[PDB]
């Protein structure tokens, strides 16, 4: 397992453009496009990121290829953030997976903002920290998602994505 496989499995991946769990335009492998509320913003951000008329529709390697752009972007985000990297740096591998797939998903903004849970995964207290990731918005909005990467974070294992 990895961080690739493991967005995989938490985004899935449509091919043409879709509403996400907000009711934001996206694409490939939640690839967010545009908050506007407007079809035609979304399909104008899209040709520009692909370098082409799209139509809204994407080939699996163009989706791939937004997806490898965004996993390195989340990872640079994090070593650029002044509070996110030091926690970044203290964790093991599987940990740091897990917070890679909540910058991915919100953002490094939104994930810096969770300054209790990530002084508690700092000091390595993993079953005080997913009880406090779970008093969110994130949490009450996406259960299943959040369920499976607060688990990684208490267990250090793989154990809710296997299966999947
Ligand atoms: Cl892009
Ligand atoms: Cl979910």
């Amino acid at each position: 397992m990895n961080i690739f496989e493991m967005l995989r499995i938490d985004e899935g991946l449509r091919l043409k453009i879709y509403k996400d769990t907000e009711g934001y335009y996206t694409i490939g492998i939640g690839h967010l496009l545009t908050k506007s509320p407007s079809l035609n913003a979304a399909k104008s951000e899209l040709d520009k990121a692909i370098g082409r008329n799209t139509n809204g529709v994407i080939t699996k390697d163009e989706a791939e290829k937004l997806f490898n752009q965004d996993v390195d972007a989340a990872v640079r985000g994090i070593l650029r953030n002044a509070k996110l990297k030091p926690v970044y740096d203290s964790l093991d591998a599987v940990r740091r997976a897990a917070l890679i797939n909540m910058v991915f998903q919100m953002g490094e903004t939104g994930v810096a903002g969770f300054t209790n849970s990530l002084r508690m995964l700092q000091q390595k207290r993993w079953d005080e920290a997913a009880v406090n990731l779970a008093k969110s918005r994130w949490y009450n909005q996406t259960p299943n998602r959040a369920k499976r990467v607060i688990t990684c974070f208490r267990t250090g294992t793989w154990d809710a994505y296997k299966n999947l």
